[PDB]
């Protein structure tokens, strides 16, 4: 049947979700990072610790953002492509601060140029 | 803090879906899947025509899965290198694998994350 998902219904799942991953790419090697994020209007915010490699392969890179959740029956999947960026400005600032984040340090948004969903069947 | 390879092989066995990540050329994909444990190799099933084939497949891939609760959380990464299962002691080892079941395709394509390299972090958010 169907199974490509929607934007509305892309950003949505992926605030039932509070674990993802951040994939970064140099030539033909690639890195992976698990992170902690939350979805604020259409972006993934997330904490980043310093001087630690996440730092470094994100910020002002393209990077890849994915999460996902299933259960016995179905499963789905979201993938973000966009560019990992500081969070500088003071409006951007005071957003991310009221973000319900897991439990000095910097914030980082993942801004979308694409956003896609799958539904698997099981 | 830096988890031992024990400790990797087994918290994979805690979870039933990870994540195939593939790489060419500055670009990369990555490939949901469900997935088990079977000796040190990452077995997951693969669909017919689908990109995953041509990405994984006799390619050197990133294998990773994670978990957490409100505390803590942890995830192990995987690099190695995917290879069908082509052998009849493969083939029946694949079979008692305890995989999530999926439509009437009995088209099978077992697939083995042959593991070249495994890692894992515990992680606190403090
Ligand atoms: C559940 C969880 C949640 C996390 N949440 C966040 C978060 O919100 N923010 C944040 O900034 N970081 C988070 N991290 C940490 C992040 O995913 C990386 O571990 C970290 O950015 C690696 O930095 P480093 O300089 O220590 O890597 P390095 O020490 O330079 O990495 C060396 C090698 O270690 C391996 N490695 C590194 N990290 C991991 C890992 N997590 N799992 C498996 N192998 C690994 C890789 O093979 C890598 O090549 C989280 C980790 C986990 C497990
Ligand atoms: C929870 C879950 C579990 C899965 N388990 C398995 C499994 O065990 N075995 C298996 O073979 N397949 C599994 N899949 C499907 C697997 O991800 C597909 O191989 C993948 O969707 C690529 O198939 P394709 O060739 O049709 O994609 P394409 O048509 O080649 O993809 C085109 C574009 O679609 C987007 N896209 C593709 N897949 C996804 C995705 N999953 N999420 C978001 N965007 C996507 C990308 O931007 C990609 O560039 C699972 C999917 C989900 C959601
Ligand atoms: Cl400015």
């Amino acid at each position: 049947a169907v199974t490509i998902l929607s934007a509305t219904e892309c950003w949505d799942l992926l605030k039932s979700v509070a674990l993802g991953r951040i994939v970064t790419t140099v030539d033909n090697t690639s890195h992976i990072f698990p992170i902690n994020f939350v979805v604020q209007n259409r972006t993934v915010l997330f904490r980043t610790a310093e001087g630690t490699k996440l730092v470094s392969a994100a910020i002002n890179n393209n990077v890849l953002f994915e999460a996902d959740d299933h259960d016995v029956e179905q499963g789905w999947s979201v993938i973000v492509r966009g560019v990992a960026r500081t969070v500088r400005d003071e409006a951007d600032l005071a957003e991310a601060q009221r973000a319900e984040l897991l439990p000095k340090t910097h914030w980082v948004r993942v801004l979308p140029t694409q956003i896609t969903g799958r539904r698997f069947r099981f």
